[PDB]
């Protein structure tokens, strides 16, 4: 009734990787390597790279499931709180309910698991552009960590799967995520703390 988020690089060698953003106070999304946290707006682009060392299979897929950081909390659905779940926020495709949504990609499915009840949203692999060594997916997060009566300010984590055709699972990387309106500012406030 919860699901993994351990590690696991796989065969062909997957995993995450973000950009270098920084922590002016305008930075929208921001990735702290020390603690292993993404900091974001609600509602921006978060820029997620996809690593692997070799090609996998044609078919292959990439799901994004948030879960709650802590043990006591775990086995609860992740989910937009009673307010977001309903402003006319949809963009056509995404369930209203759902944080995690994928922006510009039109083969992008929402799953609604209907033995966990949890969300989750999964894009086909494509191999990068000419050029480039790495493909990127943009999430979008919808509530903030601090919204009542949804994660009422507890951490989540995002769980990214590489899975094959049938769902299984190939490899797995994870990240804290908070969803606050100065990013910039938490972020120097969390590393803060932890050299502390
Ligand atoms: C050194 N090799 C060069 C050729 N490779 C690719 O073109 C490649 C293919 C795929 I499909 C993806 N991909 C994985 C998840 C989503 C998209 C990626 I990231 C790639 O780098 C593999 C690595
Ligand atoms: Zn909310």
């Amino acid at each position: 009734s919860v699901p993994s988020q351990k590690t696991y690089q796989g065969s062909y060698g997957f995993r995450l990787g973000f950009l270098h953003s920084g922590t002016a106070k305008s930075v929208t999304c921001t990735y702290s390597p020390a603690l292993n946290k993404l900091f974001c707006q609600l509602a921006k682009t978060c820029p997620v790279q996809l690593w692997v060392d070799s090609t996998p299979p044609p078919g292959t897929r990439v799901r994004a499931m948030a879960i709650y950081k802590q043990s006591q909390h775990m086995t609860e659905v992740v989910r937009r709180c009673p307010h977001h779940e309903r402003c006319s926020d949809s963009d056509g495709l995404a369930p209203p309910q759902h944080l995690i949504r994928v922006e510009g990609n039109l083969r992008a499915e929402y799953l609604d698991d209907r033995n966990t009840f949890r969300h989750s949203v999964v894009v086909p692999c494509e191999p990068p552009e000419v050029g480039s060594d790495c493909t990127t997916i943009h999430y979008n997060y919808m509530c903030y960590s601090s919204c009542m009566g949804g994660m009422n300010r507890r951490p989540i984590l995002t769980i990214i799967t590489l899975e094959d055709s049938s769902g299984n699972l190939l490899g797995r990387d994870s990240f804290e995520v908070r969803v606050c309106a100065c990013p910039g500012r938490d972020r120097r406030t969390e590393e803060e703390n932890l050299r502390k």
